[PDB]
Formats: structure tokens, sequence, C-alpha cells
């Protein structure tokens, strides 16, 4: 089945030995990795890389990711012996801690440089024993930094959340004006029809560009929209007031190519899938009620001014078409660059000494 | 997040597990697990105070919701010797059952509780060589495991099969007419199968499709299909339609007895595959697309026990609906479900009581 690596876990590996003076990166697992991915391919130039994991499931998944490391292993277990094992093999110039693993016997038995990034705080008992233990602390707001101060950490500060940082991509140009819905589920392409529908009685030359969350429904799509009285074409072919999208990937791409995009997973009770890449081009997003998975991406674009929430085909209406009307300036981007300088200004200054 | 990782009691378990003392210690890692053994433990349950532990951040919330089937609940201790001596110290337990595997070193190692390993399979690995014999008892899925184990000079390792493939019924509900029924069918597979039934339906033209979405948000998408396909459609209560859909969250378990056929969707697109048990368990057979690589243990077991009928397009689907409406297929994975839950605790029960 699945690799657990136990004995690795408990016995690190002799051949960590041939990586010696790394810089020790822990991600406990997918979710960790791509979220300090942009400043780990900066560091990555600096120092070499021990990257460590402790989710089974993250194993397959960060082997693919050998250009962004130069060894990989998976954390030791929790007790004295194995981590101070680990650490007297692969003698590290620093560890960096993604978010909160708070692994007491790592925190507290090994002499490692420690450093936490993207961290919030809880109040919790044991926050106030073992943030002290860390050399740096970098957290999401300054209220967080406020309430570790008062557990005597010292070398604390605010750079904002990481998982706001842009990873924008290539992009796509087309020609003609779109708007760009992405991610979208089948219990939500009706609404977003009869909206652009409402919408094309003004706007007679815009297109929607209409990517499913699951490509395989692009012809289930296709039909529906047809239904409602749509021309529609398939993606290179632009000739249709609905266009579908059936080829993977591309999304992330298409969006710099509209006006404003609407992201699903919102409008039925998923939990909101990626509102973030569209505001990254400088493009306001509109989204359903359903944004429990992504809140704290939701709080944000509000207060950036680059989200909105609708409640239903009316709604939706009445915000595209004022956003139609107005052009609503995004600085999403700009932010991204900020919280990315901060922590790689941060670190870099750390690590030099 | 917003979910609590319990740090501090997985490193300093908590004193007052003083007062479950003397109780039998259950571990499922997560939801998984704790789903697995459920049968097992509702039985155990009456003959035993139960300590439930749990490795999972994401098992804490639903396991309280669970407060029927145990007395006391707390996450495993960290694998350190300290933290797990304590957890032992504090809680006397008086054996130890680890659902599955979780083969946590420090935790097997340094407790001198009586640990009984259930439901296990042989991967061959080091840490099994090192670990296994260090179980006073090991229930295991196959034969083929116990010869491995018994190679690692285990003593005490049996198979008393998969606690996967144990049924797990509910009442159940009753319905006049003859029906087929299609359970936790996506998008992606509605139209082979409305193809499929519409073929069925020249030759039994009282048969009706109970149809119930992965998703109930696509009920309406898939009433409006069934209507293209020239079925009269109906919403469930209602039984008017050729095709009736399914409306209500939950419900599908409780339908399959209404059924002289079963189909169980995930398995037409690319998604690994939904619950194939389900229907079985009603002496019902079920058919299923290619995709099953989620379920691949069970329904490699529906197939030997003749049960589990995998169909690649339409036409098969066609042919073996009607091979299994004309002849009626018998089957017998209640039994084999008896049999599976009846060996585990019978030898549970036996090492529990001297
Ligand atoms: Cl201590
Ligand atoms: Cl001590
Ligand atoms: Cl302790
Ligand atoms: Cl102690
Ligand atoms: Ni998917
Ligand atoms: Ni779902």
């Amino acid at each position: 089945h699945m690799q657990f690596e136990v004995l690795k876990r408990f016995f690190p590996k002799e051949s960590l030995k041939n990586c010696k003076g790394a810089l020790w990166v822990h991600t406990a697992s997918i979710g960790e990795f791509n979220t300090f991915l942009p400043i780990l391919k900066e560091l990555k130039r600096e120092h070499r890389i021990l990257l460590t994991y402790f989710s089974p499931r993250a194993r397959e998944y960060l082997k693919t990711k050998s250009d962004f490391y130069d060894c990989l292993h998976p954390l030791p277990l929790d007790n004295p012996f194995s981590v101070k094992r680990f650490e007297e093999l692969s003698k590290p110039k620093a560890l960096i801690v993604v978010e909160r693993e708070f692994w007491p016997s790592l925190i507290i038995f090994t002499k490692v440089p420690k450093i936490l990034v993207n961290a919030y705080a809880k109040g919790s008992l044991i926050e106030k024993i073992l943030s002290k233990k860390f050399d740096l602390i970098i957290m999401r707001t300054q209220e967080d930094v406020e309430k570790f101060k008062t557990f005597g950490a010292k070398r604390v500060f605010s750079c904002g959340n990481l998982k706001f940082i842009c990873q924008k991509g290539k992009g796509i140009k087309l020609k003609g004006e779109f708007i760009v819905a992405g991610s979208i589920h089948t219990g939500e392409v009706e609404i977003i029809l009869k909206a652009f529908k409402e919408i094309k009685k003004t706007y007679s030359s815009l297109k929607l560009i209409l990517v499913p969350r699951h490509i395989e429904n692009a012809k289930i799509f296709e039909k529906k929209a047809r239904d409602f009285g749509f021309k529609t074409s398939f993606f290179e072919n632009l000739e249709g007031d609905v266009i579908l999208v059936d080829r993977f990937g591309i999304l992330k791409e298409l969006y710099p190519v509209g006006k404003i995009a609407i992201v699903g997973g919102t409008f039925v009770n998923i939990g909101g899938h990626n509102l973030l890449e569209p505001t990254c081009w400088g493009i306001p997003v509109i989204y359903g009620p359903y944004t429990h998975k992504v809140n704290d991406l939701k709080e944000f674009l509000e207060k950036e001014g680059a989200g909105f929430e609708v409640k239903n085909e009316t709604e939706l209406v009445t915000k595209l078409t004022e956003l139609l009307s107005v052009k609503k300036e995004i600085k999403v981007e700009e932010k991204s660059r900020e919280i990315k300088g901060c922590y790689l200004e941060k670190l870099r200054e750390f690590l030099r000494g």
C-alpha cells in the first residue's frame, strides 16, 4: 500500500551524512510544501536543502519535486533519540518549520537554530511553552505577534500570510471581451448561465469562458448552455457566446483574458476553490456563499476589495454589471510581492549569521 | 485549521485517565479504522469498559459523536518512552487492540500491556519482522499473511478475514414495485446508465429505476437528463416515474433492499469506486464500471463471492442487467459477514477471558 517509513523515522538513514550543513525545511504535507514553495525556490539558490515531511501521503508527491531540494527524508519519530540521531547525522545549519509542527521532542531535544513561519497564535499552553524555543518566529498578523511576545518569545515579526503569494504562470492572450468562470461544478452551471444570459441583454459582445472543475463534464456543460440558447464552442474555437474548456490545466493561464472571474465550489456546498488565482492578474473575483474551506482567503479578498460574495442569480447579475461598468482596481499582486519580500528578507538575514 | 492537535495531552496524558483504570484500550488511528472496527467494538463494549484512542486530529470531532461506544476518549500518546509509559501507568488497561497497523515503535516496545493487532496484512518489511513478535495475538486478513508473519516468529497469528467486509445494513425500506437501484452516481455516469435502462425497459416495461446522485446538488440536472431520454420522472416518495430521483441526503443504504439489482457509481468515471458492498448485504447483486481502483480489495472480494460484476460499456451493462433479471443470482455476502465477525469476536473474547 502506502509507505509509512517507520524504520526510517525511528532510525534516520545513515546517508543523511551526505547532506551535512544543509538548511533543514520541514513541510508536514503537500499543503505546507506548496504554501512555502515560493520562498523555497529562492532559498534553494543560496543553500543546500534537506526536506522533511510528516504525512506518508506526501512522499510520492514530494519525490516529483526533486528540483527544489537536495535530500528528502521523513521527519524523525518524536523521541529524544531518533531526533538527536537525525540532527547528528545531518548537522543542519538551521530548521525552518512551516506553519506549526509543534513536535515537543523535536523542538526540545535538538540544538539546531529553529524558525517558525506563517504561524498564528491560538493562546494554548503548548504555545506558551514551545514558542520561546524558536530563534525566530514569522507570523501572519501583528495580533499574533502581540500574543507571542507576551509568551516571552523574542525575535517575532509579522510578514503576512504565505498562502496569499501569487504563483501566476505564463498566461494566455485572446482577443474579445470575456468573463472567466473556473472550477465550476455541475450544480453551479445553471445559475451562472442564467446570470450570463441576463447580462448579454446588455453586453452583446461579451463571451463566457467556462471551465468545469472536472474537464470530463465539458460536454454535459456544452449541451446545457446550448439548451439555454447560447451559441457554443470548445476552447481554441472562440465562436461561441459560451466557450467551453475541455483540456486539463490551462485554467490559471486563462484568467488574464477576462474582465471578471467567477470561481466555483462556492455556489454548491463544496467550500470554495482557488479564489486567489484571478486576482493575481488584477481581475476581481465573484463567488457564492460556500467559502468555508477557503475562509481566510475570502476575508483577505474582501478586505483587498478584490472578492465579492453573491447569494443568488440576481445578486450575481447585479455584481457583474457593477464590475463591467466600473473597472475595479486590484492590488493583490503588490501585496503578494510584499509578503514574499518580507519573508525572504528576514530569512536571508537570519541565515546570514 | 481551528482543529485541536492536543499536543500537550499527547505529550503529558491527562491525569483523569486514572478514572478509567482496568479498561480495554482500543486504538483507531482515524475515522476509517473506527468505522471498520465498530461492529466488534459494539459487542466488546458490552463486556468491557472502553478506553478509546485515535491518532488523527481529524477524528476527534467525529469520535465525540460516538460517545455511546466508549467510556473514555483520549489521543494516542506521543511516541516517546515517557509519554507512553505515563499513559499506561495512569490507565492500567487490561489489553490494547490496535486496528490495522499503527506500528508505533515506542508504544509497542515500551508498554507492558498485552497487545492485539487486528485486520492486519503483511508487507514483508523489516519493521514487521521486528515488531510483529511483540504482539500477544495477531488477527490477519488472509492465511497468506499468516504464513509470512509466522515466519517472523510471531506466535498466535490467525486469519479471520477482512473486517471491512462486515455488513452494516440498517433498518431498510420497503416499496411496492420492481426496481433497480443506482446509487452514488456522478454526472458523467448518468447517460450510460440511462441508455442501458432504456434498452431494458423495452422488455421489462414495469421496471423502475431509483437514481441516487453522489451529490444531491446534481438531482435537478439528473431529472432533466432523464426527461431528455423520454422517461417519465418523479422525486423520491413519488414512485410515479420510470426514473425516480432521490433528493435527500443519506437514504441510499436503506433503499437497496427495494431492488432486484444495484448499480454503484464512482466507477464509470475515473473516480475509483464508492461503496460496492452495501447492496450485496441484502443478497442483491451489484454492477459497476471499470474504475474501481480505490476499492480494489472490495471489488475482488465481491467477484470471488459471485456478487459483483464489472461492466465496461453500455452493451455489457444491458447484457449483465438482463442476465440478472432473467435468472436470479444467489448472494451469500451476509453469510460471509457473520462468519468474519464471529471469528474475530470469538478470538478476542477468548484472549480477554484469561
Ligand atoms: Cl521537559
Ligand atoms: Cl522527568
Ligand atoms: Cl512525561
Ligand atoms: Cl513515568
Ligand atoms: Ni476531483
Ligand atoms: Ni462530496
